[PDB]
């Protein structure tokens, strides 16, 4: 039996192509209307085609702020997806608009480790795992979401996350006991994690995931660097081959696993390609282009309106607001003092998982701003002591080694932390900016500093934020509308590096 995965995972509301420059010229990639084209093609041509996505639909773009995943919705449906991983931005607005987006979602929405039962609107709403049939023959698909998901959105107190592998080996043994051998795990754990979870796992060939924003692969263009193969290959307890699979981000890519297996369900062969969403691969579909128009009706002011001019690129890009120093990283902390001048803050510490685009050099309109910064969280003004901020700085590079989005971008001080040491006390040095000069932190002083409702409530693992007793008071700030107001200030907008992080021993 031969089966043909074709894939997607962390579209995040973006349904318009992105701009790249491939092979010396901009090129536009992805888009909707160019994976209706594709899939359409793959539909009538390819072997049993299934098509899956890896979760993360939700927040990313003015579509989501607009629809909340519903103009989404609407293409998952023209495209044909069959299943949908819950993904933790799936929970950023709570059981609310999740229910709403999967009232009326024409594909299997999967997830075995979300403990659903203390929230009543998610009742029948998803499940487990779900079996579709292809070619006459049925196919398993577990659903697996990242319980970082408790720390890193906003579930709520009605929704528990539970261990992936005991949730995942569960439904293994359900699926084989009603004759399903033939089982795919689409995954919203990290290509990190699936590749661990790939290596415990039994009875399980694929594994279709996401969250990592990982491209794998190879591609014609030397400005792309793939983090590893399409497919990776990883060994179970049992010897057997498990393929593990994503494919980048926001549509840029589609993947295309073709597997074939026997009568058992085992593995037999495998061939794979992760397809670049460029017009080579594609054209647009005439049909679903115009419904992005439809879409764009009510936010079409706002992605068309220039607030500033870019004079520089504004690196916003997950593996460097995560890591290390960002040049727009340092912007926008200098926005949040800006904007809060007249509370005496001196401090800003933003996260970067918060930062989720760059901004190229040239035009920057309202419609970017919200794609950089989507939460729409507020800001906060509050005293915290140095040993609070140290603490703060300590937990914000405590999953460097995973790209966590706890990292922190600062301004109104420097700090250097070393990757060679544990989590916890990686921070080695710690400075405020002041009119004397950089002096060092004194854990025993207290500090005012600004930061976003999200952390300062406890999100991302910053418990010591939400514990902190001194002032506090939201101030009602939008973090976008906030930044914006910064970049309409400076008109021409310049930003580098200014040695505010320093990153020791890195791997
Ligand atoms: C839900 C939410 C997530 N985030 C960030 C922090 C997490 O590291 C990251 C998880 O995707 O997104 C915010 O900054 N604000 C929010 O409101
Ligand atoms: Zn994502
Ligand atoms: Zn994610």
């Amino acid at each position: 039996f031969t089966l043909t995965l074709v894939h997607t995972n962390d579209t995040h509301a973006h349904l318009e192509p992105v701009e790249l420059t491939l092979s010396g010229e901009k090129t536009p990639v992805g888009g909707v209307a160019r994976r209706v084209a594709l899939f359409d093609r793959v539909w009538a041509r390819a072997k049993n085609p299934l098509f899956l996505d890896a979760g993360d639909v939700f927040q990313g773009t003015l579509y989501f702020n607009q629809y909340r995943g519903l103009a989404d919705r609407y293409f998952m449906h023209r495209l044909r997806y069959r299943a949908m991983a819950l993904g933790n931005h799936e929970f950023d607005l709570g059981p609310g608009p999740l229910a709403d987006f999967l009232k009326g979602a024409r594909f299997k929405v999967v997830s075995a480790n979300v403990d659903a039962s203390r929230e009543p609107r998610l009742k029948g709403l998803f499940a487990p795992y779900a079996v579709v049939v292809v070619g006459g023959e049925r196919v398993g698909i577990i659903g697996l979401t990242t319980p970082d998901t408790r720390e890193i959105s906003n579930p709520g107190p009605t929704v528990a996350f539970l261990d992936p592998y005991e949730s995942a080996q569960k439904a293994v043994y359900e699926l084989l006991a009603k004759g399903v051998n033939k089982i795919v795990v689409l995954s919203h754990l990290g290509y990190g994690e699936d590749l661990k979870l790939a290596r415990r796992l039994v009875g399980v060939q694929v594994i279709v995931g996401g969250h990592s924003h990982t491209l794998l692969g190879s591609f014609p263009h030397k400005e792309l660097s793939p983090a590893g193969p399409y497919p990776t290959v990883v060994k179970n307890p049992e010897g057997k081959d498990v393929l593990v699979v994503q494919a980048w981000e926001w549509g840029k890519v589609v993947g295309l696993l073709e597997v074939t297996f026997d009568a058992k369900g085992e593995l037999l062969a495998y061939k794979g390609e992760a397809l670049l969403m460029t017009p080579e691969a594609a054209p647009e579909d005439f049909f679903a282009k115009e419904a992005l128009l439809a879409y764009a009706q009510p936010v079409m002011a706002l992605m068309q309106q220039v607030i500033a001019e870019a004079k520089v690129d504004l690196v916003g890009e997950r593996a460097v607001v995560r890591r290390r120093e960002s040049n727009l990283g340092n912007l926008i902390t200098d926005g949040m003092l800006w904007k809060t001048r007249n509370a005496g803050t001196q401090i800003a510490l933003q996260n970067g998982g918060g930062i989720r685009a760059s901004i190229p050099k040239g035009p920057i309109t309202v419609g970017k701003v919200y794609e950089v910064l989507p939460f729409g969280n507020t800001l906060v003004v509050m005293d915290l002591k140095g040993k609070e901020i140290l603490a703060a700085l300590e937990n914000g590079v405590s999953q460097w080694e995973n790209t966590a989005g706890r990292f922190l971008q600062v301004s109104g001080l420097r700090y250097a932390f070393d990757l060679s040491r544990p989590a916890g006390s990686r921070v080695v040095r710690v400075e405020v900016k002041t009119e004397k000069g950089y002096v060092p932190l004194d854990l025993e002083a207290t500090y005012r500093v600004v930061v976003n409702n999200f952390i300062a409530n406890g999100g991302d693992g910053f418990t010591v934020l939400k514990e902190a007793q001194g002032y506090r008071v939201d101030t009602g700030f939008s973090d976008a509308e906030s930044f914006m107001d910064y970049l309409k200030e400076l008109k021409v907008v310049e930003a580098g590096l200014e040695g505010r992080i320093e990153v020791l021993n890195e791997p």
